[PDB]
């Protein structure tokens, strides 16, 4: 499927909202949102959400000097392969709140402050209606 | 029926208000109001107003019982008979509304952020969801 991948070249701030709207394929794995610090791959992540119907997990991780932090899970898996999702990722002063289908479903906690934030991606096994952000 | 709920710990920049639902055939306007209280004649820190009477969307604040300075949006991205999704997104700098998925217009702040501690969705209109989160 096809990736998102574009700047923030000023950082983003409390306030900013992430709005994606998709389509978990029905023979999905994995995809993933990162939020990172620069136009590279390997560049440090702010924030790495993962959704893994695999192995019926959602992962929440920030990376810094190519090492991956101490990994939260959400509560149980709000994707479903074959179906339409809508996902937000506010930014308030003290972490990402993610909302899947109209409810609250994590609080992550910043590791990396917001203004480092360069580039945002969304790839993996997962269809894209659009990518927003506000 | 209005939504009207409160904000026991009020609202703080990254503050999301989702609301989801219709414009009835025969509306004429309908508002979404950030409140300072749950009285009569609060302070309003934002007074959100689509018209389809006159075809306007009205931003405002209510300070000791007068209303503030009017702003506008740009057009009116509402439609008698229509559902639609409203964002209200509180920053550190002002309040978004983000209608059907796209940015419609930004209001900077007038009151400190810490007085909003009530919500209110009235007039004109049919709710199927109000969310904050
Ligand atoms: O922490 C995010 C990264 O996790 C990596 O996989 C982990 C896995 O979650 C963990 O349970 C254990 O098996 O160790 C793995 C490697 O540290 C992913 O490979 C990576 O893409 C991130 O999602
Ligand atoms: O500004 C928000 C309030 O406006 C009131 O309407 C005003 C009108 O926009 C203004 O031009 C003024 O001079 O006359 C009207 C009041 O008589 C609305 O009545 C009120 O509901 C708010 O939307």
């Amino acid at each position: 499927n096809v990736p998102h991948k574009s700047s923030l070249p000023e950082g983003i701030r409390p306030g900013t909202v992430l709005a994606i709207r998709g389509l978990v394929p029905p023979n999905a794995s994995r995809f993933h949102v990162n939020l990172l610090c620069g136009e590279e791959q390997g560049s440090d992540a702010a924030l790495h959400f993962n959704p893994r119907l695999d192995t019926s997990e959602v992962v929440f991780n920030s990376k810094e000097q190519g090492s991956w932090g101490r990994e939260e899970r959400g509560p149980g898996v709000p994707f479903q392969r074959g179906q339409p999702f809508e996902v937000l990722i506010i930014a308030s002063d003290d972490g990402f709140k993610a909302v899947v289908g109209d409810a609250q479903y994590h609080h992550f906690r910043h590791r990396l402050p917001l203004a480092r934030v360069r580039l945002v991606e969304v790839g993996g096994d997962v269809q894209l209606d659009s990518v927003r952000i506000f």
